[PDB]
This record gives structure tokens, sequence and C-alpha cells, in this order.
């Protein structure tokens, strides 16, 4: 059986879209540009905060300086840090706590293999940091997803080959990376996003030990 799960954050436990909105949406209203609604940062999904803010400084057809377009995305940071203050465990997907429960009463190692630079705390803020026996840092990965970095860090922090895991993703690049990593992937969304071959659930309330160990079983056949 498999000896270690590797988590993706964003999609997988929480989404922090909600947070990096309204981080967005307080910048914006700073500096007097209309705009930035629900559906304006729906399209910042998995968007750089550069690229974002450029999307943002668009709306007003807005030119700035190196200095100013520097000092605007470390104001958004400082306004994102506010925001993730409010997050709880009311912010945990369906189904991921009692993953966590199980995993750990069956001594399966659990691992964080997140973009996030605020893992740690949104895994404090979330109640859930007693069931991750390692984050990988993403400061300290050469190169991002779908490099495959990130997923053997985590799996090597936890004392694990890659090959002995299983990664939990919602992005294509994520999938990727779990690939080229040598874990067996499960997608959570749809297969014209993910991939057609792996296997993918709708969402995380799917993600039970149970489907898990099935999966692993029928894998390695
Ligand atoms: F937290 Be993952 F990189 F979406
Ligand atoms: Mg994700």
């Amino acid at each position: 059986m498999f000896k270690a799960v590797l988590f993706d954050l964003d999609g997988v436990i929480t989404d922090t879209a909600e947070y990096h909105f309204r981080a967005w949406k307080a910048l914006a209203e700073e500096i007097g540009i209309n705009g930035v609604d629900r559906q304006f940062n729906e399209q910042l999904k998995g968007v750089s905060r550069e690229d974002s803010l450029q999307k943002i400084l668009d709306l007003a057809d807005k030119k700035v300086s190196a200095e100013e377009f520097k000092e605007l995305a470390k104001r958004k940071n400082d306004n994102y840090v506010k925001m993730i203050q409010d997050v709880s465990p009311a912010d945990v997907y369906p189904g991921i706590l009692q993953l966590l429960k199980d995993l750990r009463s069956n001594k399966i190692k659990i691992a964080l293999a997140s973009a996030s630079k605020n893992g740690p705390f949104l895994l404090e803020r979330m109640n859930l940091t007693g069931y991750f026996d390692a984050i990988a840092d993403p400061a300290e990965v050469a190169a991002s997803k779908p490099a495959p970095d990130i997923f053997i860090a985590a799996a090597h922090a936890v004392g694990v080959a890659p090959s002995e895991s299983i990664g939990l993703e919602d992005s294509q690049a994520g999938i990727q990376a779990i690939k080229d990593s040598g874990a067996l992937p499960i997608g959570v969304g749809r297969p014209e996003d993910l991939g057609d071959d792996i296997v993918i659930v709708p969402d995380t309330s799917h993600y039970t030990l149970e489907f898990l160990k099935e999966v692993w079983l029928q894998k390695q056949k």
C-alpha cells in the first residue's frame, strides 16, 4: 500500500481565491480603480502577482514606474496577509479533514506540496498542522510546477520515495509534476482541464482513504 499522501493546498485542502480577491479589491479601491469584482478575480486563478497587478492597472489603462509597480505588488501582499487572518477550519474542503484523520490513524505519512509561501500559516489557521509530517518549502525548489521538484521534496521530507506516494492536485501543471516525480496522481476537477489519462474525482468529498486504497491497488495491475 502507499506510504504517503502529498497534498496540494489551493483547490484541494482549501481555496485562497476569496482572500486574494479581497486583497486586490482593497488595493484597487485605495488607488481608485473600478472593476475588481469576483468575476475579474476568477481570471487571476494561477496568475502571478506581477501579471495580476498588470491586469488591474489595465482596467484603467494605467502605467506606473518600475518602483511604483514593485510597491503596489508589496501592498497587495500586505493586504493578502491581513485578509488570511480570517481563514478558519470552516475553509477546509469537504472530506479533507476525515481523510487526514484516517491517514494519520493508519500511520500513513502526510506532506504538503504547495506553491503557497503562506502554507504553514494557512494550515495553522485551519487547525490542520498536527496532521502534517512535513511541508515542502516552495522557496527551496529550483523549478515550480509542472517541474516535479516540490513533490520529490515532499516525499523525501517524510522518508519515502515518490513511487510510494499518492499526489492530490487540482491543476494540470500539478498533475504533470506528480507524474514526473514518480508518484500516483489523483486529480480533482474535470478531464478537460487535467488530462484524460489519470484518475479524477469531481470534488474532494470523493477523496476517502477507501477510494485512495482502491485506486492504488487498481493501478498496480
Ligand atoms: F497549493 Be497548490 F500549489 F495549488
Ligand atoms: Mg492547487
